[PDB]
């Protein structure tokens, strides 16, 4: 049953599984003080008596893996790479590492020192680890752990992050994209409520592949949940498309401007129906960002798009592939 099985000691070592399973276990120097037999196997979900429970839009995105010896404690983190088979990109849904100590309860896996610290974690090892970006394209998740639980598995779910804003007001920023901000004035909401400001970056390489040089784009910014009215106008700040930061084609105000503000109001997980709302609200430019207001939660999307009549068509082609 073992996809990987090898001896390692204080000097560390690694092993890949067959190209059909894509597992990789990397045990850095100094993590394993005594000689130990590192193994990994797949676990059929039928054999679990209590499989991970799943809400409506949650699913397992990888094989369940049992790393051996179970309960192995390491002196500093080790690395496991596992392919995933999620049917989506990084918009409304996220991938998370789950673990089960004995197969009965499933909880999110914690790592105190993650991707930022990879160079330290390798402890001078002569191996390469790909970047997040390369891992994303190859559809591989990297697990950083100081121990082997009975099971690990990757889960797809709706993004769980949120902040609470009340009638006193406040601001939200995004986890991933730093300049994306929303400002809620004093009576925007009547009571204390969960909100997210969800910024999805748009990679140049994908825009270039699908659209060439016909347009660039800002990140997509969604105020969640959608289908809510605000009682005061909420202030949004979105970073400009890269080609506008560099040199704007025009003043970017009123109606014929090639800087288009797109909006989608519909509900649904990774659903959008884009409308060009350029010059129905006023945009103010500063610190490489556009600033405008909305009375409704929605998706917003800026595009520097000279052929202005094609902006919605381009956004649609692009969004389907994000
Ligand atoms: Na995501």
């Amino acid at each position: 049953g073992f996809l990987v099985s090898f001896m390692v000691d204080a000097r560390g070592g690694s092993m890949r599984g067959s190209r059909h399973n894509g597992l990789r276990v990397v045990i850095p120097p100094r993590t394993c003080a005594a000689p130990t037999r590192i193994t990994c196997r797949l676990v059929k979900p039928q054999k679990l008596s209590t499989p991970p429970p799943l809400a409506e839009e949650e699913g397992l995105a990888s094989r369940i893996i049992a790393l051996g010896p179970t309960g192995a404690q390491f002196l500093s983190p080790v690395i496991v790479e596992i392919p995933h088979f999620a049917s989506h990109g990084r918009g409304d849904r996220e991938l998370v590492v789950l673990r089960s100590e004995n197969g009965s309860v499933w909880k999110e896996h914690r790592s105190r020192y993650g991707e930022s610290y990879l160079d330290q974690i390798l402890n001078g090892m002569d191996e390469e680890l790909g970047s997040l970006e390369e891992l994303e394209k190859k559809r591989v998740c990297r697990i950083i752990t100081t121990d082997f639980p009975l099971y690990f598995v990757i889960m797809s779910r709706l993004c769980q992050d949120y902040d609470i804003i009340g009638p006193e007001g406040g601001s939200l920023k995004s986890k991933l994209v730093p300049l994306v901000q929303a400002t809620f004035p004093e009576n925007a909401v009547t009571k204390r409520v969960k909100l997210a400001l969800q910024a999805q970056p748009v990679p140049d390489e994908l825009v270039t592949k699908l659209l060439g040089n016909q347009a660039t784009f800002s990140p997509i910014v969604t105020v969640e949940p959608r289908r809510r009215k605000f009682h005061r106008p909420i202030g949004l700040r979105i970073p400009l498309p890269p080609s506008w930061t560099d040199n704007p084609r025009d003043s970017g105000e009123g109606d014929t401007t090639s800087l288009r503000l797109l909006c989608s109001v519909i509900g649904g997980t990774d659903q959008a129906q884009w409308e060009d709302i350029t010059g129905t609200t006023k945009l103010v430019y500063a610190n490489e960002c556009a600033n405008f207001t909305t009375n409704v939660s929605a998706r917003f999307w800026l595009s520097d798009c000279p052929r202005t009549a094609e902006a919605v068509n381009f956004a649609t082609l692009l969004y389907k592939e994000l």
